[PDB]
């Protein structure tokens, strides 16, 4: 079908790319690996069909798509319906490999992460490591203090995030305001821990 | 023709992205119903074409696609022609399904929407009342700046016409007086509440 | 060609669009023969040519299309090159058909038109109508004074213009702000005029 | 060969917009030079491969296309890798052709230069010309004094350079401030020597 011949040409155009590039071999098979688990065979242009949708059908889509994520977090299973979608609708779908450095510490940060599967690293030098895995989040200290990474995170697995921007966030944060309290016990938590 | 082919191949696409994601037959065939009403078969890249003419030619399409709904409300029918021309330019045509909630109440409103074909229930949580072609609902948060005073629904398909909070204004800055009409709605509406 | 083929096709795409919206014949008409004028059986990509290109050659290209309508105005024939090749760069073309209002007055002005080829005329309700033609320029009182059009112009002829958005204008005056008196004094005498 | 492919057609699509517009056969040729030294025979739409992938990808990448030029560089070299990466990802890679202006005495300056490879000559009306090579930059005076420019710039060879805006710039250097005394060195002794 048309959204496999796009895969497979897709990845052709990649192969090239990285071919005129003169990118090692090792380099081209994580590139490969990388679509695999990112796109599984199959490419859509997402942002035109569901532009051509309505707000309940692709509000109805984001909340099928993310339903065992949602099940995962009490921040999002015990919430508003309309606060979860509203989140929801701005994440982004990320894909990390293993040894990724997700957030370097001391880095201006501007997005969290919310785990649906894999393993993370949280490490603060000087400090013992820490791991979270699914249905956690992280990164959002510096959405809420504006301010540099207080750890570096790194993917131990494959990892299949969302991602949340800092404005993308605040957005949300206007409308449903009291939903910030959820974000600041579990960073406030991690202050005192750190 | 081109266009019935660029419809059953985007179509196709949306199958493909369906099956991909697992979703339930129910929402597929939805999905499918939806395709049908909102494009009848044929596709267009329409803001390419539009993009490629010039100012007038887009305001006669606009002015001639929207012929209907202007004559169905005196807003548009007894205003400055160059008002309704300012005013469909921005409008955004949007189809919703029997028991959509095209508006829930409580919620931060940003647009409003213009009936051209269709019918909604209206419900401030009491007692429910209808709108039909030629009216609009949507007005009071674009002139408050609050949250929405009711839920409205989809009763049966609609195809409606919408503007964001944003437009209204921009269009208003240069015909103010037409603010007044929308107060006059909002004003009796929020009366009846 | 295959600008020539993407003409067709585009034009194929335009009477299904006309179609399916059910315009009347002589609209129809209209279109196809706007369409011919502006496109002339051939079409381009545009911006994703002198995308793909650098200043110098997109300067160029400008500078040489422009080459007559610079050598039809003082304004442009008598200034810094560096000046005129700013103002080309903003400049969007556009052909307008006999007939049609490109300015009405009173209205909100937000550009102005540069006349590559045609006539338009100009009528103050009221007033006597006046034309203007091949290297004058209208729609400047509006850039300045940011009110209400003094004017309406309508084209006479086919018009081939090049606009200029007032954001447009008043960046390239950032850097050439004593060129603003080259607008200032025709604003001045056609105000007088009026 | 489906990038060759593409090349082929989008530089069909170049000659025949260069004939729509009765460009002279010399400024054809250049047009063709040009994307022989630009392409190289291939084109890709990087933005759209860049955009499926991760940022961790994105910045193996973009480390590994400018390790020469960063190697050449005391600038990056010793900074942190950090900065690096932040700066690389802004850059914007142009060539361009021999006796190119590439920065015009006396207008407002909103671009830096680095040169991967090529020589330019720098002059100031009056003084005598200076040339610089790989591994030196220009253009950050401007960026520094938001003033106008202090010397001409024009191509000798083709040159091979990577851009930077100065919103680019001022952007980076938030996170990385110190960084700004680089620049401010290089910039201190130019003008000293104007
Ligand atoms: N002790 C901890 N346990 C779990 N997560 C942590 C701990 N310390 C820091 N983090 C996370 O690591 C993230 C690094 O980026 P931020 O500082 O923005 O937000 C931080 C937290 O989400
Ligand atoms: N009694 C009513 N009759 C018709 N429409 C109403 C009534 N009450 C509320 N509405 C509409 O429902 C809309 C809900 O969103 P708004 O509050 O923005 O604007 C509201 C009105 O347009
Ligand atoms: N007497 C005149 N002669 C030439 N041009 C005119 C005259 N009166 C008005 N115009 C032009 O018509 C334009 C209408 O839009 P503006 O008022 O922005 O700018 C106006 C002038 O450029
Ligand atoms: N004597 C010099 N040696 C090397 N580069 C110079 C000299 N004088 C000026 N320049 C560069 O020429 C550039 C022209 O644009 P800027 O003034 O922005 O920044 C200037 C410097 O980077």
């Amino acid at each position: 079908d048309s959204s496999r011949r796009q895969y497979q040409e897709k990845y052709k155009q990649v192969e090239q790319y990285m071919s005129f590039h003169k990118l090692p071999a090792d380099f081209r098979q994580k590139i490969h690996d990388y679509y695999e688990h990112r796109y599984q065979g199959k490419m859509f242009d997402e942002d035109s069909i569901l532009g051509e949708l309505n707000g309940p059908l692709r509000e109805k889509i984001v909340n099928f798509n993310c339903r065992k994520l949602v099940a995962s977090m009490p921040l999002f299973a015990n919430a508003d319906p309309n606060f979860v979608t509203a989140m929801l609708t701005k994440l982004k779908f990320e894909v990390f490999q293993p040894g990724d450095y997700i957030i370097r510490e001391g880095t201006i940060g501007k997005k969290m992460y919310f785990i649906q599967h894999g393993v993370v690293s949280v490490l603060t030098k000087g400090n013992k490591e820490m791991k979270l895995s699914d249905g956690s989040y992280f990164g959002e200290i510096c959405l809420l203090t504006r301010g540099r990474r207080t750890a570096s995170v790194r993917a131990d697995t494959y990892c299949r995030l969302y991602s949340l921007s800092v404005d993308n966030f605040n957005e949300v944060l206007e409308e449903y305001p009291m939903m910030r309290r959820a974000f600041e016990t579990v960073a406030i938590d991690r202050l005192d821990r750190i």
